[PDB]
Parts: structure tokens; sequence; C-alpha cells
């Protein structure tokens, strides 16, 4: 491998570690050589939920077909498609060491169900051998590389209309009567709700706590603001995340382009 | 506390991020406010273990009143002195919540003391308490801070020497019969032997290694190099660091004087 040299930062453009010592993970900042080493060492198996309902079906085939050639190629992954259409499904050949099951789902309602359904499936004895979820949605299609490198207990995923925003324009849930609240000086980042995971145990941690949180609001009369992305904006305020995806993460060409910052496009909005 | 941004780099003049993703810890890296309270959250007890034999029993009183200024002020502390002297550790008064063992100790067997008594020490019940394990030498004082920032699973630290140097240049162990060998096209950094730590799960596995690697050489009439450094840089190829500390935490004055990219010289020799 090339040698790190100490007095050359890896980007000179860009933040690649948070204020908590947590890395944000760019294009150049790692050697994929090493870290698919070190997690093939540990027969690392990923889990990767999606949900797609009604119309978004569509969306399952490039999702797959694209999945299959940049996400975790080389690792054991086994893909989980939640949908109320569920005979629908395209079939897509998969790679050896990797599988996908279906699981059937059956307006507040429809708002908690991501986190709801994410935490069931996620206590499941199931998900023995899995190692790490990844929950994304499908509306989506992957361009480039999405390895081990996004792996670690708990991340989230930079939003990419607001990276280079100041936080008071960040949209949180600013009305304290909802339990997704943060006041204005508070805030490291804001998260996007597209793409988020970590270890099987803090998937589970992340996704009660926010389903619950939901569960009082509804109790209460309270939407929050962006609904089940508030909430996990106000959990990993809370409980800080170990990587931090940068927004070659989570990208949307049409509306926001390519620009020089991002090295590579690897997972966008299908336009 | 002050929003981080995304677009601004923390150095422009430093790697911050190995390239498999552990920090390299610098002045301007971290807010320690979010770490302190990170760890605090969880009551976290570090143990410091140093070894002062014969003449070096000397330098304990100003490395204890220095660590008492600055090593994990506000966290729980318990320092372990290994010395075989143990009449003559300095009564150095101590902070809230900070307490000293002394451990008393009994040319090859001495060149492996420090491995095989940290090692049998890292195993003992009495540490059920401690969370992390940090491991340094004595003729050295404290200058700054040097806090839960640097605590991890496993880390090591850039030696002073050679952070500047291509690999070729590193001191590793080239003796292929040696167990701390490593080809001339491999090795990450240079780590120092003076000062390592992390859990104390690693630390165990970490002085193990070590230890026995050490006690096979022994068997082939063989000291490496730089005799227990060599190993712990063999050690940390093999099973790599989770943060790195920068030189800012081990340093020489008289040696290398105080260059611009050292913000803060927190760990020094005593000239």
């Amino acid at each position: 491998y090339p040698q790190p040299k100490v007095l050359t930062p890896s980007r000179k453009d860009v933040l690649v570690v948070t204020p908590w010592l947590a890395p944000i993970v760019w294009e150049g900042t790692f050697n994929i050589d090493i870290l698919n080493e070190q997690f093939r060492l540990q027969n690392t198996t990923i889990g990767l939920t999606v949900f797609a309902i009604k119309k978004y079906v569509a969306f399952l085939k490039l999702f797959l077909e694209t999945a299959e050639k940049h996400f975790m190629v080389g690792h054991r992954v086994h893909y989980y498609v939640f949908t109320d259409q569920p005979a629908a499904v395209p079939r897509v050949t998969l790679g050896t060491g990797r599988q996908l099951s279906v699981l059937e789902v059956g307006w507040q309602d429809v708002s908690m169900r991501r986190m709801e359904m994410i935490s069931d499936f996620s206590e499941r004895r199931f998900l023995s051998e899995v190692d790490y979820l990844v929950c994304v949605d499908v509306d989506m299609e992957f361009r480039d590389h999405v390895g081990v490198e996004i792996l670690t207990p708990l991340f989230g995923t930079l939003h990419p209309s607001f990276y280079g925003s100041s936080r008071e324009a960040f949209t949180y849930e600013r009305r304290p009567q909802s339990q997704a609240y943060i006041p204005k000086d508070e805030g490291d980042f804001y998260y996007m709700g597209a793409f988020f995971g970590g270890s099987v145990q803090e998937v589970q941690r992340l996704t009660r706590a926010c389903h619950q949180a939901m569960m009082v609001d509804q109790a209460n009369g309270i939407e929050a603001v962006w609904h089940d992305e508030s909430h996990l904006n106000k959990y990993l305020l809370r409980h800080k995340p170990t990587k931090v995806l940068s927004p070659e993460y989570l990208w949307d060409q049409q509306l926001l382009g390519w620009p020089a910052v991002l090295r590579k496009l690897r997972f966008t909005a299908v336009p």
C-alpha cells in the first residue's frame, strides 16, 4: 500500500473528522484494500433494508441491479425488501454470498412505518448472522463504490441540501412540544433519513428510540416537521454517530449537479 | 459548541485520519467538551501504568505532580507504579476520584519485563472497574492537556523522530528470523514504545502478543533491534490502532524544538 504521510492532509477542501473524532467519509480518506481485509477477516455480513411501497416498487429493479455492481461487493450481503406488493419484486440475479428476502408490509401510522418496521425486524433472531444494517430509500441507484468504509457502530449521512449550511438554516423540529425538538443554538449536522445504519444493536436502539418518540408525539397531536428524519436528527444529536458519510453517499445530480468537492457520486436519486 | 463546518478542514497542514479511518489526534481536531461529556456519561476509569526502576524512581515526583495537573482531569484515574523501590515512591497529593497503587517488580528478561508485567497485571480481577489502560514511560512530564480524546480500543503514538520519514527509514526489525520482522515495503507508521494503550482487553491482547513473541525470539537467540518497540510495531501493523496520537503526545523539546505543526507540547522528555 502507499505509505500515509503525516505532513500531507488527505483532503485540503473538506472536514474529514468530526469534533468528537468520528471520520467523515470522503474519497481520498480511505484505502479500501486495508478496510476490505479487516472486514473480510471478521466474515462481515451486511443487511440492506429498503421499503418499496405502492408505485415505488418500480424502482427496485435498477436499485438492486446497481447494488449488485457497487454495494459491498466481495462481502456477505442480505437484502430485505419491505413491500406491500411482494409479488412485484423483480427477480434480479445476485452474486455469490448475497441473498434477498421479501418482507410484506400491511397517515401518521404510515409516517411511523419505517422506524416501527425496522425496529421489530432488527430484533428478530433470523438476524443472528448479520453484523450491520444499512437503511436506504429505494428511489435511488448506485453509481460508484459503496463499501465497508461506511461500517461502524452508528452512522448518519449528511443531507445534500444542507452540508454547506449554518445550523439555524437546518430544518430541525423547533417546537418544544415535540420529542424531536432541537433548540436554535444546538446541532452538529443535518442528517438525512434516506441513508443511516450501524451495527444491528445500534440500529435496534436508534429505530426503537425514534419509533417510541413518534408514538409520544402522535399521542400529543404533534407531527414533527420532517417526520422520522426530525427524530433521526434529535437522536444523532444526543447519540453521536461513530462515522458520518459525506454527500458522495446521498446525492441528486439533477437538482445539485456534480460539484468539484464530490470526487465520486456513489448513490444518487433517480430523476 | 461552535458548529463544525463541512467545507473547512480542521487542519490544512497534517493528516488527521489514517487510511483505515482511525483519527490522528492533533489540537484542532476535537471539541473536548463533547468528548468529556461522552466519557463522563460512561463513568470512565483510566489506569495509567508507569515503570520506575533503579535511578528512574527520581522521575516519579514530577511525573505524578504534572499528571495531576494535565492527565484526565475530571475523570476517574488510577496510577499503577511498577518499581523495584516501592518505598521510594513519593507521596504526591491527588485530586478527588484518583488513586495510586505501587506494584513491586522483582538482560533479555529485563528487556521483556515491561510487556510481561503489563500482561500479567492487565489480566487481574482488581482491574474489573478500569475501562482503559495507558502505558507510558516515567522520564517525562505533562505540560498540557492529555485527556479522553486519546481513548479508544487500541492506540499508538507516532515516534517524534520518524513522523516525517518514509518507511524505509523506519527502524523496524528487518531480520526475517525475528517474530518482529517487517519487510521493507510494509508499514504504516513507526510507533513509539513510550506511549500506547487502549481498552483493558486490547491492552491484554497487545502485551500478551508482544511478550509471547519476545519469548520465541529469546528461545531462538534473537533480540529485536528496538526490543519491545519492535514487537509493538509488528503488532500494530497487523492489528491497526483505532486512534493514532500525534507527536504532541510524545516529544523531546531539547532534541527537536517546538515546530509550528505542534500547537501544543503535551507530554515531553525531561532534559
